[PDB]
């Protein structure tokens, strides 16, 4: 038998999170094994090259669940294949669920996208990487993640992406000269419309053809982890892909999707009630964590998850209590996996443990805090005196997840604009304020995320037919917001007041400076301090009295305003002795010039 | 109230791990609180400046558990101070148990030593490291430990050594430059006699006045730390030093040593052994150790003679038990530390979990392989024919515990020889068989120990009393053996085929070349494999064919006989094709060429 029968029962139980391991095609030498969930499915046959495409030559068999098996001699690697499944009258092509790899029979995707049988084998050589990996213990390292879209990233040749082997070393090399620590992917799994940006996913459990093999993908992850760079994925567990041969309607019925009309994007969602569901969901989740070890992964949309209508009322439990599953079985099996949430809804504990009553989530994007943060920063600098709240009422927020800042692709397309775009004033000013705004997102409580071209102050819309406006690096005011991009993340990556995004991280130097537009901060973890400076303003400010605990020498440790990175040069000396006497409540101040729309970072000395 | 009715309780059960937060003297603002533990003591009294040396100013009050405490207003931190025990008509001046820091006011450690009342504010930089110390998990990482004598490595002026700052910028710089991933310092716990390098130790709980404070060794540590490099710190908990003033009698009676006449001599150690019976014993001994390893944050506790204890020619219950809750009380607390023991008996599971009747120690010193590698290379070429044997028949005993292959101090000492004096031939032959010796010891399974002086193999003995012979650093012979160390480590460092120990991580390919001393074996993780071929005559091999698993082109990655190292140049010079040709029950097969004296290490190409 192909199944044992602990599995079926698992199956049964929605425990089975290595299924992979038995659904989809597995390939011997002498032929592959087939296995399908059909539960409402009278007939089920593989279809191939290897045997005429004749439905009745190899008639899988059902076992339990709706499992069903078979074995094909001289199916082989390489070869495509396609389930012929019948529900009662009607018989209908389908494609694996469970494939390991698709790739169009035409060359064009939208088109076809049929399954391939593949053998998963590579060799990793990232242990490393993988045996100095800390997930959950990262809330107390710095988290900096460069957000990519890989077919956007840089193309071979104009309208051509770089493969998936190809693309390794570039990207390595760029990430490294940034000092970001993670890249995350926008979703890798197998789609037909290349514009979805693979957030509308047909092959859960293969990556995409466009950028090359299974393995080759894992190459680039392996690449990744000897450079010291994390992966994290995008997955989306919240619908699958309208397309027919996909997951809709598999058996004929309803099985992905709800078997009730009423609840469910629409229909296209999983009904997480059923235990196939889940255990198909759940398995992929590990399976990217197993076979391609994926240091992150990064759920979006939550609330179209945890809410029905985004005396059972509008939240769904089944969504919620499989999520709490997802999360826990993820930590179960890899402890130093990373998961993150997108939830535009308060819902509270994202990044609670469950046994708080929480989600499971590690992480939550601070989407407020992305909001509140640009919708200061477009304001013109005459009138941020009138918005000042917005500015220093984000740390209210700030404490309630475990938060990454979120600058993200979504911010910067379908009319919203590049963020170099948003920023207001002359060029000058906009590469300034785009410095600025890094600045502060660096000193705010939270881990960093960045997407592609935010290094640059790009000034397009994010376009996923074309890559990033890498000829803007020529001009000045571009490799001055990359040098402070590295710069602020070398800051990061080793000063450890930073590190730490609890309250305790976090100390109010002044705030009340509306009519100026200035904040004073401090970010602290044991001895070591940080002091942040921030002037919303292009009017220099000449004898700024900022109050510090400690006296003494004060080193200027970043200027935004310095012509490395494009600015007038206004600076203090980078040697400031600390006056005896009070401001801000504190026993001594420093007595700084503070640089046009600039931020200084600030530390004492030994 | 000093001391919580639950402190006592705990005290009682020798159960008071953090003994050290009460007992010893622990500055207040104000004043000093003192702690001393003599069960048989009618009275015990505090003297120093603070009370102008009056035994009747400050009699401590008895607690339960044979506890003494008292509060002295005025006593501050730098002050010397004193016990007077009253034992019936006797009375006796000593030390602190707990001192945390101890000076000579002759400045003589030999002529006397005193108690100093020290406050252990540090403030540490060390974040990255300890969040992603290994610990346990080094078993599969890479370690390779630098065995140092603080006073001994360098002096910064002739017979005076360098400060624990001093030293801490010019040591790393080293420890980096040659690839060690860890140093074990000998003793640093205040010891009278320098002679002694430490063994004999009165202060557990003070690092060694010679050179300088305890933040002195904190701020070391510390660095290290953010260099890259770990400390294992050497520990002596089979006896205290035979010093009057010190732990010997200590409240008048027989205290830390064995009550029992009988018990009270053991050969090795005499009349001082730990009596292990007392829970105020196993207090102290196991309260130091997490001690260290919590104040200082080292990485590592080396026990040595742990034979001593074991047996008293035989069995001792009592060092078997504290033995093993020493090492569960540290791995509970530290979970990432590492404990090492050495063990001139063959007694089992050393290395092995308590829970499977182990000592519970991490890591073993396989002085069974320094006996027999170094027996058979001290031998003639010529002779090592009829000792083939010797070497060969190592790793029948290479995975019976974890071990460390370690060549110590205690090696090159006491008319034993340098490593360099060890081995045979004139001085190129005997570089030769220097760069052999650590060519094998990095290949053979194991983690790897060499103390400092050997890597440039220097001639002479090591002196305590004297600084290594870095001269030699000019000459080419041991330059070439200081570049092959590094080389050698940053292979070990780099190729995860050498971290596995266990059998699964080596593959003989042929040992039976016992008439002209030739070897050949692989160190193989996963895919990955590093082939290890060794000549131990002075006689290169012309034609010589080594069997493969694998057949294409082949790599050397090292050559002992390159000229960098010493050598003749000899070698295959890479482009190696394994010819498909069976050789030694191999698919394929290598031809090369042996250099003299040699050892070559081989990777396929990818």
């Amino acid at each position: 038998s192909w199944l044992t029968e602990e599995d079926i029962r698992r199956w049964e139980s929605g425990t089975f999170y290595d299924s992979y391991r038995k659904l989809g095609a597995h390939p011997d030498e002498e032929g592959t094994w087939f296995c399908v969930w059909a539960p409402h499915a009278d007939a089920v046959s593989v279809l191939g090259a290897f045997n005429n495409w004749d439905p009745e030559a190899h008639q899988l068999e059902r076992y339990g669940a709706g499992l069903w098996a078979g074995y094909v001699p001289g199916a082989l690697p390489g070869h495509a294949y396609k389930y012929r499944i019948r529900h009662g009258f009607y018989q209908a092509d389908k494609t694996d669920p469970y494939a390991f790899a698709m790739e169009p029979p035409t060359g064009s995707p939208i088109e076809g996208l049929a399954s391939i049988i593949t053998r998963l084998d590579y060799t990793w050589h990232d242990d490393a990487w993988m045996q100095r990996r800390k997930g959950p213990a990262s809330l107390y390292e710095p988290v900096s993640i460069y957000e990519v879209h890989l077919g956007s990233w840089r193309h071979k040749q104009p309208g051509v992406s770089f493969s998936y082997r190809e693309i390794a070393e570039p990207l390595a090399d760029y990430v490294q000269d940034l000092g970001f620590t993670h890249v995350e992917l926008l979703p890798i799994m197998e789609h037909p419309y290349y514009g979805s940006w693979g957030y509308q996913v047909v092959g859960y459990y293969a990556p995409t053809f466009r950028y090359g093999t299974p393995q080759d993908l894992m190459y680039l992850i392996d690449y990744l982890h000897q450079r010291g760079i994390g992966v994290i994925l995008d997955w989306v567990p919240s619908h699958f892909a309208a397309d027919p041969q996909g997951l809709v309607y598999f058996d004929g019925t309803t099985l992905f999707e709800y078997d009730d009309p009423r609840m469910r994007w629409g229909t296209y969602v999983f009904d997480y009630n059923k235990p196939g569901v889940r255990n198909f969901l759940i398995s992929n989740a590990l399976f990217w964590l197993d076979y391609y070890h994926v240091d992150g992964l990064r759920v979006d949309a939550v609330a179209s998850m945890l809410y029905r209508d985004y005396f059972g009322g509008r939240e769904n439990l089944e969504a919620i209590d499989f999520i709490k599953k997802f999360n826990e079985t993820v930590y179960l099996h890899f402890p130093e996996a990373i998961t993150i949430a997108e939830e535009s809804t308060a819902w509270p504990g994202v990044s609670a443990p469950t046994y708080n009553n929480g989600l499971g989530f590690l992480y939550k994007w601070n989407m407020g805090w992305m909001h509140d943060t640009l919708d200061y920063m477009r304001r013109d600098p005459v009138h941020r005196k009138y918005h000042h709240d917005t500015l220093t009422f984000s740390l209210w927020y700030a404490f309630s997840e475990h938060y990454i800042l979120p600058l993200s692709h979504d911010e910067v397309v379908h009319g919203k604009g590049s963020l170099w775009t948003k920023m207001p004033g002359d060029d000058w000013q906009k590469a300034a304020n785009l410095r600025l705004l890094y600045g502060h997102m660096w000193g705010h409580p939270g881990k960093k995320l960045l997407f592609m071209g935010g290094e640059f102050g790009q000034h397009h819309e994010w376009n996923h037919d074309t890559q990033l406006e890498w000829h803007l690096l020529d001009q000045p005011y571009h490799r001055g917001i990359q040098a402070w991009v590295r710069d602020l993340n070398h800051l990061y990556r080793t000063h450890p007041a930073l590190w730490h995004d609890g309250p305790e991280g976090f100390e109010w130097i002044d705030f009340n400076d509306r009519d100026q537009s200035v904040i004073c901060y401090l970010r602290k973890h044991t001895d070591r301090l940080l002091l942040f400076v921030l002037n919303f303003t292009p009017v220099p400010r000449e004898h700024y009295r900022v109050g510090v605990p400690i006296g003494g020498p004060w080193r200027e440790v970043l200027n935004s305003d310095a012509v490395a990175y494009g600015g007038s040069g206004m600076g203090n000396f980078g040697r400031v002795e600390a006056v005896p006497e009070s401001w801000h409540g504190r026993p001594f101040h420093l007595e700084l010039t503070l640089p046009p729309l600039a931020i200084l970072i600030l530390e004492p000395e030994s």
